[PDB]
């Protein structure tokens, strides 16, 4: 999984070369090729969310070099927690919108969990730091992506964080706390969340059969990443993992 | 020497004081003075290419203080090799001009030199740093301006390295890396070049006679700046020296 991330990181360093303006073919309306023209700008970002990374650690020094940079790019230069904000976020408040509530807010908590790097243990939750990028980037009107190694486990789990994280706000609440167990409402959500979303089909189209990697309960239990906790349910925790440890392959 | 580098520093600051805009003098079609605005913007530097700086050492620290400040001026505040341009060269990048490809070059050429101090030796090519500034000034549409003491010698020859590299790069070739040695291609471009530029005939309308003082051969073989391997050609560089020896004056 190293040279794999070298590959994605060399990969945007080319199409974001300074100056160069990029040529991409697409399909109109007539069903005919036709080129446009994109000025892109990507920050690109790794964590890891593995035991293999939280637990006993693994590519941390390698992952913050690239983590540095993409910040220094999406906040500016001046990353202390009580700052104001710069770079891509700085220059949508500076339309002073109607959002800076949240907007605000996201931005402190990812500058206190870098501060203290939260994110190399799982305070009860692991995808603390990259939630919260997925949902910042959506607030300043960029485009967010996330990927895993196969795009069905690791990124269903987020796909799964996010939903749950969005429609806990949409009741006009506010945020979390960094790492902090979801309350008893905030179980509830999870809980349909896991069930309802579509994540359990397109592991069935991409694989044959429903279930998730990520929940494994492994033999010494400090090696667990604590989604017991997280999903206060054996049953609905026993459902997300399926079919998934029949698939060795 | 040293006098003469405060008084020239000394001139462009007090013409590009902040805020301040110059009136200029031009005579127009019609031969009558009139005057013009112009807010100035100007980066200097000094570097030496003397034996008495690549050999021996003089002046290396007094010069880099200057050179420091110009950098920011032209590249931004960070000059990591691996890093985006900024300033001057950023806001060219900024258009995405069809020129991107020839200024990324130069300008990680120009942050390597800086970083391992290759322009405090001659590693073969003394004016390596100097040849890629005037360049690279005149990509993002700069005005490149250089000189000497006396405007003939030192000038003469960084005026033939460039000529020599614009044509080999006209080409649709790459640029040469830093301190390398011509190749055989390069030197008949080199040789041509210094017989078929103008500088001979500047050198005799300003003194009287054709030659160049650069070309000295001096008696420890350790203090000599290494132009017989850059021409390689005996009778050319005996050539390029003309009476340059009998102007004592």
């Amino acid at each position: 999984e190293g040279t794999m991330v070298e590959d994605q990181m060399r990969a945007w360093q080319s199409l974001t070369q300074p100056g160069k303006m990029i040529h991409l073919k697409i399909r109109n309306k007539d069903g005919d090729l036709q080129t446009v023209k994109i000025k892109p700008d990507v920050a690109a970002f790794n964590v890891g969310v593995n035991e293999l990374a939280l637990k006993l650690g693994f590519g941390l020094k390698a992952s913050d070099s690239y983590n540095a940079e993409a910040l220094h790019q999406l906040l500016g230069n001046d990353l202390r927690p009580e700052a104001r904000p710069g770079g891509w976020v700085g220059e949508w408040l500076a339309q002073y919108p109607d959002n800076y509530e949240v907007v605000n807010t996201l931005a402190r908590q990812i500058k206190d969990i870098w501060k203290n790097n939260q994110h190399h243990k799982d305070g009860g939750e692991p995808y603390k730091l990259a939630q919260r990028l997925a949902m910042l980037a959506h607030e300043i009107d960029a485009v967010p992506a996330w990927n895993c190694k196969s795009g069905k486990d690791r990124t269903g789990m987020m796909d799964s964080e996010i939903k749950r994280e969005i429609i806990s706000l949409h009741q006009t609440h506010m945020l979390s706390a960094p790492g902090s167990l979801p309350d008893s409402g905030g179980q509830k959500i999870f809980q349909k969340v896991l069930l309802n979303s579509g994540n359990l089909e397109i592991q069935k189209q991409n694989t044959g059969g429903a279930g998730n990697k990520v929940m494994k309960n492994l033999s010494p239990e400090v090696l667990n990443l604590s989604y017991q906790k997280r999903v206060g349910d054996e049953n609905i925790w026993q459902s997300v993992k399926g079919i998934s440890s029949l698939i060795t392959s």
